[PDB]
């Protein structure tokens, strides 16, 4: 989760949103 580029499985931060931010911007981070 979170706003950036690179997918969120790199590095698995604690965003809690980005699993129903149901834009076209789930799977990556900053």
């Amino acid at each position: 989760g979170g706003g950036g580029p690179t997918p969120e499985y790199f590095l698995m931060p604690i965003d809690p949103a980005w699993l129903q931010a149901n834009l076209p911007n789930t799977g990556k981070y900053n």
